[PDB]
């Protein structure tokens, strides 16, 4: 007899829906443990100015409740962090979830007991509880990456990671430095430039930023979108990246030079990063000649927008357009402001952080009241490797992951029975919520089967997991994503294994893999009862 | 304007009473942050078998409320951990405190903002709140000391510190090892011997354990004590150690051999560790001749009780009787059992922890299922030094404490305005609760003065703190305590500064110092409005 049927870790998009399925639909005893002081995951932690969705609001939400789809209003094309947090708090209120979500509670240990065949979970607060089923919704992009830049801790001002933005901090009229120009840094830079006395950007690697097209939502369009939600979610679930647009089936180099310029300009004008990469042509991420045409178009727009030719050059990337697409409102324009300076760390790397700011290699001391680390995440496997997480024969998850992190179907792990992962290693690379929905519903169905049939353990075989690794490696190596040095393949952190950590076959093909496994009596699983 | 009048850290005896004064009596807005999953401090964390008070139950409790003194019942002469925890849970219940205690919440940062003159507090859960007043009840004996014994992490069974004892762990019928024989180790050994198939004790330093005389309380005795509580508490508050017995005023060597034997035998039969040290003669802990006579009596008792002469030899300490007194029921008798073995780490030290147990320098592999670290605490300063705690000029508490931890009166710190410590460095060495009450009441009185008069800051001067260090040094250096290597002077942890960390003048003289300062216009404080 376990203390609980199920323990879920994380109260983001993943954990919130998992608890709903397990407690509300299956009638099981469940507790969520969230180490944060509120629910919302991403949208609790990322309180920094400019924090917002790069999925358009209309499809950055749950689809499973048709009444919620009819009722809930959004006012902006992309959702500000406070509005996403408000939406998730509403979902929690709507299904009476708060009473079974324990906040401020870090799970430090999860130990599979091979005698009882129960999960023994320990918290930082010194609670030990047993559960039959463990669901880890720990976040692909949850564990803060804070590089050990020499002197970092000497800084006399406010030093923060974006994923730890403190609620009291007001940068209005302060001298602000930011390190990093990914999705976090660039949206922060647009907002911060309006507030700061001076904003200094420390950029190691410029990215191919495209317009978001963000602005007010016409409430009459929101009514029409709501009219067509059934067909919109149909298209989302059958797409690769699930961003709510029809993906191009046209090869970039199959059309005229004129047509390529027109298609790119039309996506530039319409906005969205995933639209630019996948709504232009079908081979931007696979054909290197297609990739170079897309990259060239983005460089041409930078040269048009940025007035200082030195700033233009430093903003203009020359590497593969194969990092995760990013978009913003008025990013390049921000660098035309009198109070924004760009420091290329390619030219003048950081030598040392000092009480008064940042000394770069040219010996210039950038005087700062606030230093912001927009330096990203120990992505995918970060919160797994930091946990004392042990399966059969008492083996730690790290012992299994010496060649990079692994899974079966992105949701299970050989040697870890009755353990399910929401966006574990080697799952889909998409607009997040519909991928979360696919995993949570499939996991719920298998937990319901194990309940009805009296199954004591369900686990994938080592062979099924190895074949899933091979399937992900085969798909990945036909794209340019492995040659971009991003968080996606673990190349953002010194000493992290460069490895496939996603199934890159898209939501459509991912959903088919899940369905065929379930159809075939849970192919690759040993079900015991 | 702060978010809260006061933030309190810790929900042991100290934080609970401090919240009661500030919320219930002064009517301030207050929150307690406790990183533990429940209230009780010591009595939450120490879930190990045998865990119990070495203060007799009648005075191991609050005195401030006559109604609670009249009502609450205890059934054993010493309080088992579940019974002390239930008492503290009842206190939280009856005083309506739970609504203002936030569990699972570790304070990572407390930063004095010199511009606002407010404390900025950050939680591991990502809350930042401001308070005018900060009270740290972090515990003298709260931060677990776990030595880096070679191969420790390789142990294949259940390895636990006593202060992290997991609720699920049943040692019944298992091969158990324990490292340590202080108050924790010895009370655990008595309880664990009745459960374990085999209990191996890894003893580096045997101590002068005396009988507790624990057993059932006659309910007529409890009724008798409650009728006399006013005179019992008056004697406690003007005593030195506050254990509820009259302290001897007779010099051990001023009486005959026969009288020394009679007085020692009397204390031995009556029981209690502090009774033996301070209830026999006035100079056991100050006069090395008196110390020797007390030590010799205890050794003679070990020889009587322990049947195997080799075991008796290993149990018999030959160093100063100048570590904290410790008492148990049937400790030496436990070693007459067939399932208890004693390893002297003086003779055969631990060379390595291996998957199957412990290898001593005699090459013996001790085979264990469970390895218990009864290795004590980073005492007094542990939880302060681990905090990002900063005062005036942005200085970390560590920068103030390079020659050991310091305070003014054990409750304030120079450079740290509006910050108060419950059992901070250089406070009393007593039965805990009456010392906690003296400090909480003094702190409440000064916060109440500060509120009434509109004071923005209260702080001790550097000079007042330096004088308090010297006072504590003068008193400490007239005792044998500094000559014996124990947690009391920081000598239990490699690399930790050997320094005075207590005022050893006793509760009566400590209370006089607090009163003289307050009545004398807060001598040594700068009060600012
Ligand atoms: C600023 C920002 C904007 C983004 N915008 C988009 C977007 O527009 N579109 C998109 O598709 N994706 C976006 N993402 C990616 C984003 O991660 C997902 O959209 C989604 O929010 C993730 O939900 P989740 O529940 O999987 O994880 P999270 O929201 O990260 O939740 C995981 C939770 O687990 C908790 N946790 C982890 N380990 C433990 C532990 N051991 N014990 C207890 N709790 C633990 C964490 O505290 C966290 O709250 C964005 C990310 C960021 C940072
Ligand atoms: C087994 C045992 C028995 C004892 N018996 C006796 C006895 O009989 N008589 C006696 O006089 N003394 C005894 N002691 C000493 C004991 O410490 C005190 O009696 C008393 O319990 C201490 O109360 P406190 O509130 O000062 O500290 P604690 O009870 O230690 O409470 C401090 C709390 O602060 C919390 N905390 C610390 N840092 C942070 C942070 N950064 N954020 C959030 N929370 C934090 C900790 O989690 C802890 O719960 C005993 C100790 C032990 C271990
Ligand atoms: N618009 C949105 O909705 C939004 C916003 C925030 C984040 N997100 C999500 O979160 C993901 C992560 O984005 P992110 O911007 O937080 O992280 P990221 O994409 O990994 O970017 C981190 C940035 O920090 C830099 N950096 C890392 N280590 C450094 C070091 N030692 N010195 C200097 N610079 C260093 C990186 O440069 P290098 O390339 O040289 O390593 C890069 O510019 C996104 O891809 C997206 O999925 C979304
Ligand atoms: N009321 C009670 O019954 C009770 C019970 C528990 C604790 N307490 C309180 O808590 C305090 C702490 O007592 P405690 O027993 O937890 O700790 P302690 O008195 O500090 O004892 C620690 C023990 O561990 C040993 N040890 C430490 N490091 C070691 C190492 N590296 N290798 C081997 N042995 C090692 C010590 O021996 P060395 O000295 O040789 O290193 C000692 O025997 C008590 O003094 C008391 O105030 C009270
Ligand atoms: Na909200
Ligand atoms: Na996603
Ligand atoms: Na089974
Ligand atoms: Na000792
Ligand atoms: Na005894």
């Amino acid at each position: 007899t376990p203390d609980l049927d199920a323990i879920v870790i994380g109260a983001g998009f993943g954990g919130i829906y998992m608890l709903h399925k397990l407690r509300n639909d299956l009638g099981l005893s469940v507790r969520v443990f969230e180490k944060g002081g509120g629910v919302g995951g991403t949208w609790y932690w990322n309180k920094y100015p400019g924090a917002k969705s790069d999925t358009e609001g209309f499809v950055y939400r749950y689809s499973f409740d048709k009444e919620l789809l009819r009722e809930y209003d959004w006012t902006t094309r992309y959702l500000d962090q406070p509005d996403v947090l408000a939406y998730l708090e509403h979902v929690v209120e709507r299904y009476d979830l708060a009473r079974d979500i324990q906040l401020n509670t870090e799970v430090t240990d999860a130990i599979f007991d091979e005698e009882t065949e129960l999960w023994r979970v320990t918290t930082a607060g010194g609670e030990t509880l047993t559960a039959r089923f463990l669901v880890t919704a720990l976040g692909l992009l949850s564990r803060s990456n804070i590089p050990d830049i020499p002197g970092r801790d000497s800084f006399a001002g406010r030093l923060v990671h974006t994923n730890a933005w403190p609620e009291d901090l007001d940068i209005t009229g302060k001298r602000v430095g930011v390190i990093g120009t990914g999705s976090t840094g660039t949206q922060f830079i647009v907002a911060a430039a309006k507030m700061a006395e001076q904003l200094t950007v420390f950029q190691r690697t410029p990215q191919y930023c495209v317009p978001s097209g963000n602005g007010p939502m016409d409430p009459d369009e929101v009514a029409r979108i709501k009219q067509n939600f059934d067909s919109i979610w149909d298209q989302v679930r059958s797409s690769t990246v699930a961003f709510g647009f029809e993906e191009s089936t046209v090869e970039a180099m199959s059309v005229s030079e004129s047509e390529r310029q027109r298609v790119f300009q039309q996506a530039w004008d319409k906005g969205n990063g995933f639209r630019f990469m996948f709504g232009t042509f079908c081979d931007i991420a696979t054909n290197p000649e297609a990739n170079a045409a897309a990259a060239a178009f983005i460089r041409s727009k930078i040269a048009e927008i940025v007035k200082d030719p030195e700033t233009a050059r430093k903003l203009t990337p020359t590497d593969l357009y194969a990092k995760r697409p990013l978009c913003n409102e008025g990013y390049y324009e921000t660098y035309n402001r009198d109070n924004v300076s760009l420091v290329s760390l390619k030219e003048t790397p950081i030598e040392e952080i000092v009480p008064q700011g940042v000394r770069t290699s040219d010996g210039v001391v950038h005087e700062l009241d606030v230093l912001v680390f927009a330096t990203g995440f120990d992505a995918v496997d970060g919160n797994y490797r930091a946990m004392n997480l042990r399966g059969r024969d008492g083996r730690h998850i790290n012992e299994h992951w010496t060649e990079g992190p692994t899974s079966y179907l992105g949701v299970t792990k050989a040697g870890f029975p009755n353990m399910f992962m929401i966006l574990g290693p080697n799952g889909p690379f998409t607009n997040t919520p519909p991928s979360i929905e696919a995993q949570v519903e499939w996991i719920s169905d298998l937990i319901d089967k194990a309940t009805r049939e009296g199954l004591t353990t369900v686990e994938p075989t080592a062979d099924a997991e190895r074949e899933w690794t091979e399937t992900c490696a085969e798909i990945a190596n036909m794209t340019l994503f492995p040659k971009a040095d991003s968080w996606i393949f673990g190349a953002n952190i010194p000493g992290k294994r460069h490895a496939v950590m996603f199934y890159l076959g898209g939501l459509g093909n991912y959903r088919r893999q899940l369905a065929d496994v379930a159809d075939g009596g849970y192919r690759g699983f040993q079900l015991r009862g």
